[PDB]
DNA sequence: TACAGATCGATTATGCCCCAATAACCACACTCAACCCATGATGTTTTTTATAATGGGAGCTGTCACGGATGCA
């Protein structure tokens, strides 16, 4: 029944709304409701799978680390993030080129 | 009145970008020897002594008894 339960829709409104109130946006409840309608029309009937495993959260977790990376602070960014240096080496090199084009398009 | 189908809607398959680790390959470095060259303290060797000095035995060894040469007288 859950696989055919119209319960998720309402779950989308508050998840939207609690963010809008966090972003100090006016009329967050009504704003979230019409957004939920917008999701329903596009996503209606489509087999639509979204990335799991904090996929956007890491890519953002990636960004601010590169902001804190000073070329010497490898170890403290290791402790603060629990990520091991090997991957940090790779992500920092990637973010290097990423922000390289950011600073120099 | 009895018997059929028909679309909404769910589990299953198959493949790959990423990617969170995987391992080799290359880069620069401090600490600890190793040997040498002094300074000097310790070691080793050589030289000289001007009253006069002028021959030991150093402890013997304490004792058997055959044979075969052996060098003489």
């Amino acid at each position: 029944l859950e696989s055919r339960w119209p319960r998720s829709v309402v779950d989308l409104i508050d998840v939207l709304e609690n963010e809008l109130k966090r972003q100090n946006v006016s009329n967050p409840r009504e704003l979230a409701r019409k957004q939920a309608v917008a999701l329903s029309c596009f996503l209606g009937g489509r087999q639509f799978y979204i990335p799991c495993g904090d996929t956007i959260l890491t890519a953002l977790r990636d960004d601010l680390l590169y902001c804190q990376f000073n070329g010497r602070n490898m170890e403290e960014l290791r402790r603060q993030y629990r990520l091991s240096q090997p991957q940090i080496y790779q992500i920092i090199a990637r973010q290097r080129k990423l922000h390289t084009r950011r600073h120099q398009p």
